[PDB]
């Protein structure tokens, strides 16, 4: 078919994981298997225009043709996708990745109509990091604020204790080295392409199956430009998309986590993990927070009851 190019647009700069070791290599694989006709450009850290939260009205409207972002960004537009923001739903993001997607593909698929969906995925679940504070209890939050990238995040810092801030992940740094900030919660992938990991000095994960939390990302294309491709280019784009592209994305999260973390030991940081009392602290508190989050989705016109059940339910069925 005739040449395409596709502008990509997102957030990080590009050495962080999602540009360098996600949407390269996908662009990759999709210039290659076209026979060189689909040409990916990868415009990192906004390089053009907008602020992060605007990425999913730019794919949406065709100002850009494919975006990777934080569904959260963009508080309540896509509803159904909170539910598996709620404290200690997610396991690795291999298993909750697949659940994420099947639940778009299903009972969710009414947040994305407006987009051609590439993948819903998650990252592993994510840790909490101070400054210096170590976090052994959820009183160890009082008096500190902590940042989350979400809505429902922030709803589970506010529970657990913390003085609650949102924002997206390229203002944390600065955050903290103005003093606005104390800590925050991310996964370890994320943290060095901020420097994040030289800039909190403890960090504390919780042991068991179900990590603190998760938050759902976006791999999405302009849906008028996905169906103006040729049937051989679809061919193309759906080889590198659904369900089997949010499984490799899943795997890759959780390997993410593992340099990054060394790095932040290489810092010299601490790491704590929750168990027993501290831990079932935090659990009780979830539960607390997810009734509040039935009644907020019923009020939103939502099954929320259903929806909660759902995401547990796809997430057992994908961990093993």
């Amino acid at each position: 078919s005739m040449e395409v190019v596709l502008k990509f647009h997102s957030f990080p700069p590009m050495p962080a994981n999602s540009n360098a070791k996600f949407v390269k290599p996908w662009s990759e694989k999709v210039l290659a298997e076209s026979n060189g006709e689909i040409k990916v450009e990868i415009y990192p850290a906004m390089q053009l225009g907008g602020k992060p939260p605007q990425l999913v009205d730019q794919v949406r409207d065709g100002v850009v043709d494919i975006v990777w972002t934080v569904a959260g960004y963009t508080p309540g537009r896509f509803p159904h996708l909170e539910a598996f923001e709620l404290p200690f739903m997610p396991a690795s993001a291999e298993a909750t990745s697949q659940a994420l997607q099947e639940y778009v593909d299903t009972v969710a698929a009414s947040d994305l109509k407006d987009y051609k969906v590439l993948a819903v995925f998650c990252h592993a679940p994510g840790k909490i990091h101070t400054k210096e504070k170590v976090i052994a209890s959820a009183a160890d939050l009082n008096g500190m604020k902590m940042r989350g990238p979400t809505r429902v995040i922030t709803k589970m810092l506010e529970g657990l204790g913390a003085t609650p801030v949102g924002m997206p992940v390229p203002a944390v740094a600065g955050a903290l080295s103005k003093g606005v900030i104390d800590g925050m919660v991310v996964p370890w992938e994320i943290m060095p392409s901020f420097k994040l990991h030289e800039l909190t000095a403890a960090h504390t994960t919780v042991s068991g199956s179900r990590g603190l939390y998760t938050t759902p990302f976006l791999f999405l294309m302009n849906k008028a430009k996905y169906e103006s491709l040729s049937d051989e280019h679809k061919k193309v784009i759906d080889n590198n998309a659904g369900l089997a592209l949010a499984k490799l994305a899943g795997q890759l999260w959780d390997g993410f986590e593992v340099p990054a973390r060394k790095l932040a030991l290489d810092a010299g940081g601490t790491i704590h993990s929750l168990s027993g009392g501290p831990l079932a602290e935090m659990k009780a508190a979830g539960e607390g927070l997810e009734a509040d989050w039935i009644k907020s989705a019923n009020d939103r016109g939502l099954d929320g009851a259903m929806l909660v059940k759902t995401a547990k339910d796809l997430i057992s069925k994908y961990d093993k």
